């Protein structure tokens, strides 16, 4: 059995290996990468996403979100407070201001320590889920806007055409910007490219151990749990590595730097934070191996988790017994 300890694996594909995306995902899985829930992919030296990032400042962040915490340093929720629009240039300036800039620090571990110690006492602002792409149209390899769609995967595996589209999203982050513990919608894969700026630290629970995290989460956020049987899909709960370790939860951590891809695997819970101003691009995707995860994915039907158009078809086809309840929640 490959990668039995579920370690995060790091890959260095050659330019030839970088041609066929699906083939490389399958290769990583042949090596046990999925057991971790997350893998890093360092592109070959010959590859670039686009020529420069000199011309990005006029992108609009129509609804920046201020992430306001409640709870305790290691066990907290965050709510997103809507802010007035601003451009990416304006946002970069804000991220670099004295109020929001990354403190002095010795290394990634010192900064991680500062994050967990102090995150709750600040409310960073971020740009999330902005439809768009920063890949040049002439980038043929690992262009997140040119992957096979999940609708086409489903049609190829199961035989039925469905409505829906699948496009990438941009994220503009700053110091302490946080992504809460979650799996993807319908336990899909995600791919994630860090275009520019400071790192993003990730935490991940092996898929085979995801229920352990769910059990702990229900214990640590009891009101939330009573509210919804799948409340982690609300994407608001944070649990620190110290707390996870105290509770015996299997996990791993890694830091992504500019120019690196991260793949999350079906049912791999993940969370993390940004070190400073950055821009990332992400999209969900599927493979044949996903289908059985999609059929078994939990769903939030309490109403809090988000209206999702492309999701409808996935629930309708893969989870017909749950469909009507899920839809009432939409
Ligand atoms: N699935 N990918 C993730 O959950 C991380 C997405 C990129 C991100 N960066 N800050 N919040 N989100
Ligand atoms: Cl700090
Ligand atoms: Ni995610
Ligand atoms: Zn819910």
């Amino acid at each position: 059995a490959q990668n039995p300890n579920c370690n995060i694996m790091i890959f260095h594909p050659t330019k030839e290996e970088f041609n066929d995306f699906d083939k490389y995902i399958a290769y990583m899985e042949s090596q046990g990468a999925h057991r971790a829930g997350l893998a890093k992919i360092i592109p070959p030296k010959e590859w670039k996403a686009r020529e420069t990032y000199d011309n990005i400042s006029e992108i609009l962040i129509a609804t920046p979100l201020q992430q306001v915490a409640s709870g305790r340093a290691g066990v907290f929720t965050q709510y997103h407070k809507k802010k007035k629009a601003m451009t990416v240039g304006e946002y970069r300036h804000l991220a670099n201001s004295k109020k929001y800039q990354t403190p002095p620090h010795q290394n990634f571990e010192d900064l991680e320590r500062k994050y967990w110690k102090n995150r709750i006492y600040n409310s960073p602002i971020y740009g999330a889920d902005i439809s768009g792409s920063l890949f040049d149209e002439n980038t043929k390899q690992w262009n997140l806007g040119h992957l096979g769609t999940i609708q086409d995967l489903l049609e190829k595996e199961c035989g039925v055409v469905i409505e829906g589209v699948n496009t990438p999203y941009l994220y503009f982050g700053m110091w302490k910007t946080t992504f809460a513990w979650h799996t993807e919608d319908m336990d899909l894969y995600s791919i994630n490219y860090l275009h520019l700026g400071e790192p993003k630290t990730w935490y991940v629970v092996p898929p085979e151990h995801g229920q352990r995290l769910e059990r702990l989460a229900r214990e640590l956020f009891p009101g939330s749990s009573r509210g919804c049987g799948a409340f982690l899909r609300h994407k608001v709960a944070l649990i620190s590595p110290t707390v996870l370790k105290e509770n015996g939860i299997p996990f791993n951590r890694i830091t992504q730097e500019a120019g690196e891809f991260m793949v999350t695997f079906p049912y791999g819970y993940h969370a993390g934070f940004n070190h400073g101003f950055n821009c990332a691009e992400a999209i969900n995707f599927a493979t044949p191996r996903w289908i059985d995860y999609g059929k078994m994915a939990s769903q939030c039907s309490c109403g809090e988790a988000r209206v999702t158009f492309s999701m409808d078809a996935f629930v309708r086809i893969l989870q017909p017994e749950r469909y009507d309840l899920w839809k009432r929640g939409q």
